[PDB]
């Protein structure tokens, strides 16, 4: 099959087996410079050239067998970058391996990287750098076959200023002073498990660590270490449940890195070193499902990988499925259903936003000429989860379906697969229930836009109180506002308080007087919890409360998690009173934003 997001030679021509990265981080120039030595295996007879993906890279030279070789960079193809064709000195036979050493330098504008000044950090004394390769940004760090259909091991040596620490998506393999510059340190890394290149990750900063489990360190700037160790204390218990559900954890270490607030995602499942947003630091462990999700990716996504980005639901859907089972084991089956029903609500929201006929609402998408960052949404997570949860109910329950999940991980470990490979194995494992499987509307579930053709069965126990309070507020008239009181929330957990807000937000706007009363009785303005605060500010802005304008703008800019930043900017642009402020704020902050976040907020606000 064809990876339409890559310009490199496909896996049927050649395959990268290993990467040996030797680089230096220069904060003054905002460049990563070094050599990427690719061990490439030919898959064809008489192979004389190959093509690699690049994006805003400066190539100095290409060396094979100790000699410089001819290379050519093609015309840039927008978000795909520029193809780099390399002329091999000797024709290769099938299975023959060669080492190709590429000397490169990144651009300060690399879409994979964010360079932070000391002022943008917690400590204010040192700069900071972090990468984010998923989906197709690894090509903006180094020349590679930037496709999840190719898996490679890697070794790396990273030179950094001596007062800083480097970490990667690999096992730490020591540190020494740089033998070429005593003002620097070299940090060494080893990733012995084969991975797709989007899982390559680097962070350089004034980082400290604290042990929180037998195979877990939490890493962050000094200011966040204590809070992070507490917030993520359930990590080991989640790893033990995940091992029981998916089989052995093969990665050795499971560390966590708490990034600065501009980190654009909730979490990134980088092997050995999960990256997390500091917006999870709620103080009560209530946002720990993000850790359960990243842990689950150690099986679904990192071991069993989607062959192309069109089949991304395979990564997300199975991970959400496993994550909800972890939380189900820790908190109970009623909680798993509450989270599952919440997920259906988030799917309804995504489908309503794009429109029910939009191609991005399809489970399997055609990404030909589509930037994956633009296509990204809750759809592959929630529609993917909904399908598996529906199959679980159709096939005899969670115990039976978890047996299939474990066999699926074992079958496809270290491989890259498509929706057809998954479906085929599903039919094979469930051969005694093929009559049941033939009742599924596969064409609709996998290839049709909008809401799924069937809604699963959900226990309502924990959801009932959220729906009842939301309906009281929506149906309330002016003379009913007096009946609301802080006592309404006494029996609600933080998760139920969030679901109350999500239910009400789906019916927004509410009258301005109702929103004013909600602040008067519930004091939602005082809640620090990022998920609750975000839904509350969206509710205020959509209900046209001018007092919420500075609070929404502050939240949209003081952190950069796209889940929060994008809808807050969009809501502020849609409110007449704040439109000009939203545009101006984006324009002032654009140059100091994460490049992917800056691009997407620009598109949402229609500001070039
Ligand atoms: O833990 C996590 O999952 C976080 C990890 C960071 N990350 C970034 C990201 C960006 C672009 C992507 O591309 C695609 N989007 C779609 C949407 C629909 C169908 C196919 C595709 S392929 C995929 C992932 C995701 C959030
Ligand atoms: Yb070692
Ligand atoms: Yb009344
Ligand atoms: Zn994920």
């Amino acid at each position: 099959i064809v990876d339409t997001c890559s310009l490199a030679s496909p896996a049927s021509v050649c395959r990268t087996k290993h990467l040996h990265l030797r680089c230096s981080v220069d904060f003054t120039r905002r460049t990563l410079t070094g050599t990427a030595a690719l061990t490439v295996q030919s898959q064809e007879d008489n192979l004389r050239s190959l093509v690699l993906d690049t994006k805003d890279l400066t190539i100095e030279k290409v060396v094979i067998n100790g000699q410089e070789v001819k290379y050519a960079l093609g015309e840039r193809q927008s978000y795909k970058g520029s193809p780099m064709e390399i002329s091999l000195p000797i024709a290769l036979s099938k299975n023959q391996e060669i080492v190709i050493e590429i000397s490169f330098e990144t651009s300060p504008k690399s879409s994979a990287l964010q360079w932070l000044t000391p002022e943008q950090t917690s400590g204010k004394e040192h700069p900071y750098l972090f990468s984010q390769c998923q989906a197709i940004h690894c090509r903006a760090i180094l020349p590679c076959q930037d496709t999840p259909s190719v898996k490679l091991t890697y070794t790396a040596e990273v030179s950094v200023p001596k007062e800083l620490v480097a970490l990667m998506s690999a096992i730490r393999d020591g540190e020494t002073p740089d033998p070429e510059d005593p003002s620097r340190k070299i940090y060494k890394f080893i990733q012995k498990v084969p991975i797709p290149c989007y899982l390559i990750a680097l962070v350089v900063g004034a980082l400290e660590s604290r042990q929180i489990g037998p195979r877990t360190l939490v890493w962050s700037e000094k200011e966040q270490v204590e809070k992070s160790a507490y917030e993520f204390s359930e990590t080991e218990s989640m790893l033990k449940i995940a091992e029981d559900l998916g089989g052995p954890y093969v990665w050795g270490q499971y560390d966590l890195l708490v990034l600065p607030p501009s980190f654009p995602y909730g979490g990134m499942e980088n092997p050995c070193l999960t990256f997390v947003t500091p917006t999870l630091l709620a103080g009560d462990k209530s946002l720990s499902n993000v850790i359960a999700h990243e842990i689950s990716h150690s099986w679904t996504g990192n071991l069993v990988t989607n062959k192309t980005w069109d089949h991304f639901w395979l990564n997300e859907g199975h991970t959400v499925y496993l994550e909800r089972h972890i939380c189900g084991r820790l908190f109970g089956e009623k909680f798993r259903h509450f989270n599952a029903l919440g997920g259906w609500g988030e799917l309804q929201n995504s489908v309503k936003t794009f429109g029910e006929t939009h191609p991005f609402t399809k489970l399997v998408v055609d990404l030909t000429d589509i930037d994956p960052d633009v296509a990204y949404s809750s759809v592959p997570y929630e529609k993917g989860f909904a399908l598996l949860f529906y199959l679980e109910q159709l096939l005899g329950g969670p115990e039976i379906f978890l047996g299939f999940l474990k066999a699926y991980v074992e079958k496809f470990s270290y491989k890259s697969i498509t929706t057809d490979d998954w479906k085929d194995f599903l039919y094979s494992y469930f051969k005694d229930k093929v009559d049941v499987l033939n009742q599924v509307d596969w064409n609709a579930w996998l290839y049709s836009p909008g809401l799924p053709p069937i809604k699963p069965n959900y226990d309502m126990t924990l959801t009932n109180a959220c729906i009842a309070l939301s309906q009281r507020w929506i149906t309330a008239k002016e003379d009913d506002l007096n009946s609301f009181n802080a006592t309404d929330l006494k029996d609600l957990s933080s998760h139920q308080l969030n679901e109350f807000l999500a239910q009400t937000l789906q019916r927004a706007p509410l009258p301005l007087g109702h929103i004013k009363r909600m602040q008067e009785v519930y004091n939602f303005n005082a809640i620090n919890n990022s998920e609750i605060r975000f839904r509350w500010l969206r509710l205020c802005i959509q209900s046209k409360w001018e007092d919420a304008i500075p609070l929404a703008l502050k939240m949209a800019t003081e952190q950069g998690r796209m889940k929060f930043t994008r809808p807050l900017f969009k809501d502020l642009a849609a409110f007449d009173k704040s439109h000009d402020q939203a545009v101006r704020t984006y324009q002032e902050h654009k140059a100091s934003m994460h490049p992917v976040t800056a691009m997407l907020v620009g598109k949402d606000l229609k500001v070039d």
